[PDB]
Parts: C-alpha cells; structure tokens; sequence
DNA sequence: TTGCCGGTACCGGCA
DNA sequence: TTGCCGGTACCGGCA
C-alpha cells in the first residue's frame, strides 16, 4: 500500500517494489518509512484552522472569567 | 511592488504593470488585491505550529486548575 | 528592505 | 476503502 508520509502527501509511494528499503520519497526526506494500514491522512489546512478558531474562543473566554 | 496575496506567497506579482487592474495572479484567485507596502507575508506552517504548542498547555494547565 | 525562483507540502477529486 | 495526478500553497535562500 503506502507509507504513512506519502498517504500524508497523497503522493506515489514505492514501498511494496523497493524492497525492504524505506519508500522512495521517504528517501530524498530520510524519514521513518512507517506502514501502519490504519493510517489515514491529517488534514493540515483545515485543521489547525480549527484550532485556531477554538484557541480562539478561550481566550474570549479570559476576556471574562 | 507586491499585492499583499503575491507577497504571502512569495510569487510574481505584476501590479504596477497590468495598470488598476489587480494583480495577475489575484486574479485566477478573484481577490481583493490589497497594497499595503508595509505588509510582511505570515510563515503560516511555523505559526500554526506554535499557536498548536500554545493551545496544548493551556489543555494541560485545565489538567490542573 | 523586498522581489521571486526552484522545490516541497498539501489536497480536491477522479478514479 | 485507497492510490495518486494536476494544480495550488508555502518558503528557504539568493539575490
Ligand atoms: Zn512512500
Ligand atoms: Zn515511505
Ligand atoms: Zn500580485
Ligand atoms: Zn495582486
């Protein structure tokens, strides 16, 4: 299948062909080449755009208790 | 110079050039082509990633108080 | 102080 | 339930 960072990049991942060697990709960046089948994806963008708008909130929430 | 948009992505922006018509770019993107010459383009990667450190402790400090 | 290139990081969709 | 292309969004640097 693919290795967690490219599932992360949705990016074509090598891992199956090139051997036991890390995922292609996961070369140029050397990086633990993980499988971990229940991997899915974390949505950068949009989320840390909710942390913000929650991070958020909270200190309103100063600007009282 | 640059649209506030081009500065953000670091991108050629030709405003100046294509007269009162906003920036190219700002164009396929059908924004508001500000021009705040002291504007500083955000390191979102970065500051989000603080902003998620920040936003951690403040759960850690409810961990207590 | 400030423009942009050359190169990743991300992602919306389409299988 | 997924692999990935095609197209932005971001940025580290080098002027
Ligand atoms: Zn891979
Ligand atoms: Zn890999
Ligand atoms: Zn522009
Ligand atoms: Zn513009």
């Amino acid at each position: 299948f693919a290795c967690v960072e490219c599932r992360q990049q949705k990016s074509k991942c090598d891992a199956c062909e090139r051997a036991p060697e890390p995922c292609t990709k996961c070369a140029k960046k050397n990086v633990p080449c993980i499988l971990k089948r229940d991997f899915r994806r974390t949505y950068k963008r949009a989320r840390n755009e909710a942390i913000e708008k929650r991070f958020k909130e909270l200190t309103r929430t100063l600007t009282n208790l």
